[PDB]
């Protein structure tokens, strides 16, 4: 039995080159996660508590994907190497444009797993693809939520009455097309 | 064993001057119970029956928190010198300018309790600063509250529409961020 | 009513160097989390499952207690400000050096509050000292604890066995004197 | 309506080679099985109750998985060739040796269905590689596993003392990191 990079009894060797990936792919699961924290921040600053709520837990949500990849790491015997995580955006001069940055942070999150998706195809990495599918399969979740939550602010169309109504739908859990 | 000024078995005597600001702060919880009340009145005379019930409810919060420090009083072997009230404010020309002299109540009292503990720390009388330690706690709590309701009525703009939706939501108990 | 730096309204300005000192401890509070991460992976990578288990719920509170603060400068008017985040470390010769680095961190994670406590005794903000009191005896009793397994993993000195029945006790729940 | 080779109405035709790679690998589950039998009587003989216990359970958890292959086969109407199966492996000159070889055989199960599922993707058969995802997502919760089983009793460094606690984790049922 030979030995992976990380100590552990290997099952099977990783190509560095995905490996990088994953590690790079936990770094955008952790900045999603800050940057959900600030715009919550930003929310709570406006009263929008039903929009802080929601990013909050979108925040500690994140952050679990990121552990998640951090246990499969563990799992596949490979080292994890933890990075210095960039400061979040932390200013937008209106919700609608922070509900923009938000469903392009859910995407960019997408594109990052479809990338490490590709690369783990390439090197015939099977564990890989398909400890991906089921994260992709939330992730069409989320897109969909997303969307969601950006054009409903949308036809509010920057009416503080409206998006008192819809803070009022995300205190209430209302977060998704259901 | 020596009897303080209210006759009682005497702990630790109190400088004056501190005895003095307590009883003045005392008067400032009642005028902040009266003020509440006015706002209650001024809501119900607009039928936001929300707002009614949420300053009803701080009227009598505010009277409670008076009566706590006079135990307080009581437990030091101090007297309490209940004070002429003055007549709270009673006209507004809307809910917003309502809610900055709301905001202005809470925060002056937090200044009132700042001034008493300034003063306890000058005497280094210890049980009075921490009596009121878990008030300015909980101010910070009721400061953090009122900014909300006042920020929430701001943005609202004076459409009465976005005011009935708060409204309902201060019926419900809907009064925090959360 | 004057308006904060965050734009809500303001119950009492902070001084600015406080203001610094509390968000620079915002990411002292993150970094704790995200070494208390990594000490969770370096505790799986060698199958301290009970290690593991404790560092993974060590780092979520840890964030939590980041967050906390994130809400006061909010509940203050203040503006936050979510800096960039170093990586932690990431590794350690023994499981006893590992706790060492565990101990110092807690440790410096009240240095931290102690200093700004003290600032905001010299600036008389009774608010920010009423807030940090509960975080203070929260941090007396994590030194305790960590200080406990930390003299019990040394107490073990390097047995693996010993090692193993700490794991356990982690893994059952059982992570402080009682 | 076309006939399959096992005489049940035919969805799609299956590529020999796939269906002999498939056939192949029920073998390699029914090997496992009767590795993890023996491995489990190993463990027996030597008053291991907890190893006992648990291989015992594989035995029949890898049981399950091949009748789980044998019921695909069935399902894609394809003829099931049940083959001699050779005796395991019966000696093993430590717990540690054992459990190198406990390991090397999931690693080896998981090698197996990789080539059955690059066989069927060669060959454009999406239901094989949709029936495989789930095992090989098992495969890898059975290579977190037995890496953690491997490390631990490595990690004893042979003691005894050390060895009869992770017996008595395994006879809890405490098996994985959690
Ligand atoms: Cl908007
Ligand atoms: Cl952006
Ligand atoms: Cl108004
Ligand atoms: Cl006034
Ligand atoms: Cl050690
Ligand atoms: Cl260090
Ligand atoms: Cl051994
Ligand atoms: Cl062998
Ligand atoms: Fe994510
Ligand atoms: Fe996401
Ligand atoms: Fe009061
Ligand atoms: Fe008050
Ligand atoms: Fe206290
Ligand atoms: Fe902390
Ligand atoms: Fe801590
Ligand atoms: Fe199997
Ligand atoms: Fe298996
Ligand atoms: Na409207
Ligand atoms: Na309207
Ligand atoms: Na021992
Ligand atoms: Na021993």
């Amino acid at each position: 039995v030979a030995q992976g990079p990380n100590g552990r009894a290997l099952a099977e060797s990783m190509n560095p080159d995905l490996l990088s990936a994953i590690q790079q792919h936990i770094s955008i699961e952790r900045y999603a996660s800050v940057t959900y924290l600030a715009m919550s921040i930003w929310c709570a600053e406006r009263e929008l508590a039903g929009f802080y709520q929601f990013f909050d837990g979108e925040a500690k949500d994140e952050q679990s994907h990121a552990v998640h990849f951090t246990q499969y790491l563990i799992a596949r015997s490979q080292s994890n190497d933890l990075q210095t995580l960039d400061a979040p955006r932390q200013n937008w001069d209106s919700l609608a444009s922070l509900m923009a940055t938000a469903f392009q942070m859910e995407a960019d999150t997408t594109s990052s797993i479809q990338s490490v998706y590709a690369l783990a195809e390439r090197n015939s990495d099977t564990r890989t693809t398909v400890f991906l599918d089921p994260l992709i399969a939330a992730q069409i979740q989320s897109e969909d939520q997303f969307a969601y939550l950006l054009g409903r602010v949308k036809f509010a169309n920057g009416d503080p009455t409206a998006l008192l109504v819809i803070d009022n739908e995300l205190r209430a859990g209302q977060t998704q097309r259901g």
